[PDB]
DNA sequence: CTAGCGAAGCTAG
């Protein structure tokens, strides 16, 4: 059996105490966050470890930063993309714990279609491929999980016609989603549910949760031998309703053999 | 609207 929830915390530090809860109450086997905001030597390793983590993160201030946290110790961890070697921006973390192969991704937001953050998110992807495809070809059980920024169809989109060619829905980034999966990966929450909206990610603004309008654009990307064994993905909305929240609702996926 | 940086108003999401 394992359970793993992936996080897209914005400022780890303003959310510290909710990471801390979530490890407490029926806690993973693997939490990965994303968006920490905060530079490599300021992460509270000792606050986790206290409670009987193993961390492995990548840091930068300000912006970025992933991290995977995990019972088991993580093996064979790797920083970023083969094919991206000059990105200073802190976005892929992955390591091998239980035998599972973890990909921890933050991808790029994109801003506007129109955006030179567009064309390097383009660029980001296609190199993401890649590395996804070669670690593919090593682990057969593998999760490249996080945000992607890219909400997959229109049942992803509180709204489909405003939303119609913009920035995480055009037919461009689900091109790239759709690349993605292409290369082995199953959509595990669309596997255990094929309908319905499960937004989780909902704009701080103008009460957007509240009314429950939002986008599915953190997913849990699953080798086959992984949906074999898949059984259950979570929506933490829970989290999401939280005083002082992060805009982006924790994400669980659970397997066993 | 929120968070960072840093002292105000951009950048980023
Ligand atoms: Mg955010
Ligand atoms: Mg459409």
């Amino acid at each position: 059996a394992m359970k793993i929830t992936t996080w897209n915390v914005n400022s780890l530090n303003v959310r510290l105490p909710q990471v801390q809860n979530l490890l407490a109450d029926n806690p993973p086997d693997i939490l990965v966050l994303q968006e920490l905001k905060l530079d490599q030597d300021k992460f509270p390793a000792a606050a986790l470890q206290m409670m009987g983590w193993h961390c492995v993160w990548s840091g930068q201030k300000t912006y970025n930063g992933v991290a995977i946290v995990s019972r088991s110790v993580p093996q064979d961890v790797h920083f970023g993309l083969p094919a991206l070697p000059d990105d200073p921006q802190r976005r892929v973390i992955a390591a091998t714990v239980s035998g599972v192969r973890v990909i921890n991704v933050y991808c790029v937001n994109g801003e506007a279609l129109d955006s030179p953050k567009f064309k390097y998110k383009e660029q980001w992807f296609a190199a993401l491929t890649e590395f996804v495809r070669d670690e593919m070809t090593r682990h057969g059980k593998l999760v490249l999980l996080g945000n992607f920024n890219i909400a997959p169809a229109d049942a992803d989109c509180y709204d489909p016609e405003k939303w119609h060619e913009k920035i995480h829905c055009s037919s461009v980034e689900r091109q790239w989603f759709q690349n993605l999966l292409d290369l082995g990966l199953t959509d595990s929450l669309r596997q255990v549910h094929p309908e319905g909206a499960f937004y989780t990610w909902f704009d701080y603004r103008g009460a957007m949760f509240q009314r429950k309008l939002g986008l599915r654009i953190d997913h849990i990307l699953v080798s086959p031998a992984m949906a074999a064994a898949l059984k259950d993905v979570r929506v933490d909305l829970e989290t999401r309703a939280l005083e002082r929240p992060s805009d982006h609702a924790p994400v669980t996926a659970e397997f066993d053999w």
